[PDB]
């Protein structure tokens, strides 16, 4: 949950009035051929303190990556489309050590076409599209990120930020994270993600993060981690998350390590067609083990989950696997009604976890244990609707991905918090 106000300190109109650096004035050519990188860099240099970097409608080729740093009361208005032509590694666009910042499109049509499929068709990965590091008092909204060669959007140690009204659509494989975030006091809402890895995921250290109205439309799903040594994650809320045809509805992953994860609320989730549903995994096999007794998870509430999973017999819809040497404590599982899409039974798995709900123990002696429960009849009230835009098929790995429009519907029965800019 947020600890204070988020977003830029001054409006884009105020910054624009101070000074507008139109990239066409810094050598940019909207010919979908001439490298726009240098122009953005020169425009930033002139407008990074109090001004606004403006990218008018048109098609631009990005051949060399840009690293924009040291801004103060600045903004970038992306009203055109950037196409990746560069082949270097790294981040196509990186904004670092900047305060009072806004990255947006006034038309709700600004986009970055990463052409990640060129790499994926060959079994490889390329640059990430966007990375914000140590950015404070900011907002990123009304933009579209498509087919990143690797990650789409990472917020590395940022704070007092708001991210919303975005569509992120990437390839159908792991390694193509949607939004990865760590820092403090960040509000993410009204975002749709397609890929086969992180939907909106929190990493350590992080405190006071609110994530809601998220539409994981064929994705890896939301998660927390991987968590390792010296973990410190606290006051995290995810609510009103709709997940379709994904790896999971929510996963907390660690494998050894230390530190603590506390005060997490995951409520109002709906899922259909996923591999896993609730998957707390303290022995996540996809990551090499970290020295320590295990990250201590405490006071985690999972409430009001409904829907169906592809196969609840092979993948327990309720899977709570904690460290035997660092038992989960104070977990509250309440009103989780998930049923299986094939078969007539499903399993609930609990390992060394304490609290109240389903297979959890409410004991005093937090010793380890392993238990499996077979449910032979559909939990009452598992029925939940679907979203009209649920993908019938994903975008593969060998053909370009068409640029989507930003939707105005993310979770059943709710409307977006903020109207689209255009
Ligand atoms: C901005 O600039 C970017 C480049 O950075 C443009 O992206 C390229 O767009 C063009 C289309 O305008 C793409 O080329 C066409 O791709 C077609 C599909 O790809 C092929 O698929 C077949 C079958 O799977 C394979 O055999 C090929 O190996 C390719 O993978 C392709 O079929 C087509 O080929 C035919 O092109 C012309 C006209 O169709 C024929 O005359 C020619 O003989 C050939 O047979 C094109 O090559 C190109 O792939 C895109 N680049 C990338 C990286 O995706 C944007 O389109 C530009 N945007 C704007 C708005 O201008
Ligand atoms: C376990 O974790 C939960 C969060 O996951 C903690 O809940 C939070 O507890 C506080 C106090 O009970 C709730 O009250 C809030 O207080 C502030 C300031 O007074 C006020 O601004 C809010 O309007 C609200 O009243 C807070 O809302 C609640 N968080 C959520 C998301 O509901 C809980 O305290 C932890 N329990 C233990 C034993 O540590
Ligand atoms: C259950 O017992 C211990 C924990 O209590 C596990 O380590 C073991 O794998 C079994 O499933
Ligand atoms: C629950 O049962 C499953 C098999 O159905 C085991 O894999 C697990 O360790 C626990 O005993
Ligand atoms: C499956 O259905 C009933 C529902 O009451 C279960 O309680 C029982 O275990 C059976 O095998
Ligand atoms: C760990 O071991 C103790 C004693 O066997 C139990 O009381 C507890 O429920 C858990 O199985
Ligand atoms: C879980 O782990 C404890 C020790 O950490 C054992 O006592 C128990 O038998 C199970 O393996
Ligand atoms: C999980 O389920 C098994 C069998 O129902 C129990 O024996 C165990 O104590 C835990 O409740
Ligand atoms: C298997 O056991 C769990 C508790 O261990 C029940 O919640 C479930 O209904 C099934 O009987
Ligand atoms: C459910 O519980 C056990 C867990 O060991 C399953 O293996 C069995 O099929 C039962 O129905
Ligand atoms: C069956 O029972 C559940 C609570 O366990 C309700 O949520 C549902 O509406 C139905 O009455
Ligand atoms: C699932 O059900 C809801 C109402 O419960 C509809 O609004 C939706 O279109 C879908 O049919
Ligand atoms: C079960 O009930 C829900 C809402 O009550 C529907 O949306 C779903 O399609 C199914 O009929
Ligand atoms: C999800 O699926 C239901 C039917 O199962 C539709 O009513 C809804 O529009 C969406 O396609
Ligand atoms: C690209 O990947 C292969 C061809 O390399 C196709 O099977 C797939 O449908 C996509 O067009
Ligand atoms: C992927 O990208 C290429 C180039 O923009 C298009 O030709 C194709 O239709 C898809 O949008
Ligand atoms: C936003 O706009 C869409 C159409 O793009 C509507 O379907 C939705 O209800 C919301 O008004
Ligand atoms: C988003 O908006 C659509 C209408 O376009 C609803 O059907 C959905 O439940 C959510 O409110
Ligand atoms: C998105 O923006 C609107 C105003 O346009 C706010 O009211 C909302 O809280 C969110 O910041
Ligand atoms: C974006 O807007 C189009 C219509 O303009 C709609 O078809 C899409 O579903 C939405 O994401």
């Amino acid at each position: 949950q947020l600890s204070g106000s988020v977003g830029p300190l001054t409006s884009a109109s105020t910054k624009g009035a101070t000074k507008t650096c139109n990239i066409l004035s810094y050598g940019a050519v909207a010919d979908n051929s001439t490298d726009v990188g240098p122009a953005i860099t020169s425009a930033w240099a002139a407008c990074k303190s109090g001004g606004l970097v403006y990218i008018p409608s048109g098609n631009y080729a990005l051949n060399t990556w840009v690293t924009l740093t040291g801004g103060s009361a600045t903004a970038i208005q992306l009203d055109g489309i950037i196409y990746r032509t560069g082949t270097a590694s790294g981040n196509m666009i990186a904004v670092t050590d900047t305060t009072d910042f806004e990255l947006f499109s006034s038309t709700s049509k600004g986009a970055v076409q990463g052409f990640g499929y060129v790499y994926h068709a060959e079994g490889t990965y390329g640059a990430r599209i966007l990375r914000l590091t140590d950015v404070t008092h900011f907002s990123v909204h009304d933009i579209i990120l498509v087919d990143a060669p690797a990650f789409h959007f990472t917020m590395d140690t940022c704070s007092d930020g708001e991210v919303y009204n975005m569509a992120i659509r990437g390839g159908n494989e792991g390694g193509l994270d949607g939004i990865d975030v760590w820092g403090s006091n960040i509000w993410v809402h009204d975002v749709e993600v397609t890929n086969k890895d992180e939907c909106v995921t929190v990493k350590s250290p992080a405190n006071n993060i609110l994530v809601e109205s998220i539409y994981c439309n064929w994705s890896g799903g939301c998660a927390m981690g991987s968590l390792g040594a010296d973990t410190d994650v606290t006051d995290i809320v995810y609510r009103n998350v709709y997940t379709w045809s994904s790896n999971q509805m929510y996963m907390i992953k660690s494998n050894g390590g230390s530190g603590t994860v506390s005060n997490v609320l995951l409520e109002n989730f709906i899922g259909h067609g996923n591999a896993y549903s609730l998957d707390i995994d303290g022995y996540w096999s996809s990551m090499t083990a970290v020295a320590g007794d295990g990250v201590q998870l405490n006071n985690i509430t999972v409430k009001n989950w409904k829907g169906t999973e592809a196969n609840g017999a092979t993948r327990p819809p309720i899977r709570v696997v904690c460290s035997d040497t660092a038992p989960c404590t104070d977990l509250t599982l309440e009103d989780i009604a998930i049923w299986t899409e094939s078969g007539s039974s499903e399993l609930y798995l609990c390992r060394s976890a304490y609290g109240s709900g389903y297979c959890l123990k409410d004991s005093s002696s937090h010793t380890s244990y392993t238990t499996t429960s077979t449910v032979t009849a559909a939990p009452s009230g598992y029925s939940a609707t679907t979203m009209a835009a649920d993908l019938a098929t994903a975008f593969g790995l060998t053909a370009s991905i068409p640029i989507p429009t930003i939707p105005t519907s993310f979770y059943p029965g709710l409307t977006p918090y903020s109207a689209l800019a255009g």
